[PDB]
């Protein structure tokens, strides 16, 4: 029985009031709920698909996202993911298919 | 009490005979033990310090590495890390200080 990993290649953070304050400070002219994209991994579905750090992911397959655990569950269960993203004043839609690695070949981040 | 994360920014895989066979197939002219660098995260100690995907990490602070769990423990416990790397026919030394993020601001990879 093979160890599987499904991934999209972002380091994600839940949007909180604390985070919203920092984002307001940096980008005063620019979203109180969603998943913040802290980092994008280089050889990943998210990089290939056009997601960029600073992006906020607000829906997956039409469902609202409020907590990172919900996106983790979507990555584990659905394929592809239609991700609604806020990028400054732009509203974008991406179709990001999770990459699947078998046999424990994913390793782990450190 | 603040949630801390120490990281160097690589996705690592333990060198096994299986992996050595793949690496031989791709790079016949080129190491049976160590940690393979599958990916490097873009804004990380490893990226800033010069580590590249395909690198094999063979020692940390003079100690031999045979399993990814050992590098995980070094990242958690030591700072900086003097990492001995095999890159093709080259033998390289890097000094990679783990980045520390407080307050749960690291998030998680997905």
């Amino acid at each position: 029985g093979s160890h599987m990993k499904r991934f999209i290649g972002i380091r994600m953070r839940t949007i909180t009031p604390s985070l919203v304050d920092e984002l307001k400070a940096s980008n005063p002219d620019f979203v109180s709920s969603g998943i913040y994209v802290q980092e994008v991994a280089p050889n990943s579905p998210s990089q290939r698909g056009g997601i960029q750090d600073g992006d906020i992911i607000v829906k997956v397959n039409g469902r609202p996202l409020v907590d990172s655990s919900e996106l983790q569950e979507a990555v584990l269960t659905e394929s592809p993911l239609l991700l609604e993203v806020r990028r400054g004043n732009d509203d974008l839609l991406f179709s990001i298919a999770p990459e699947v690695v078998m046999g424990g070949g994913f390793g782990r981040w450190v």
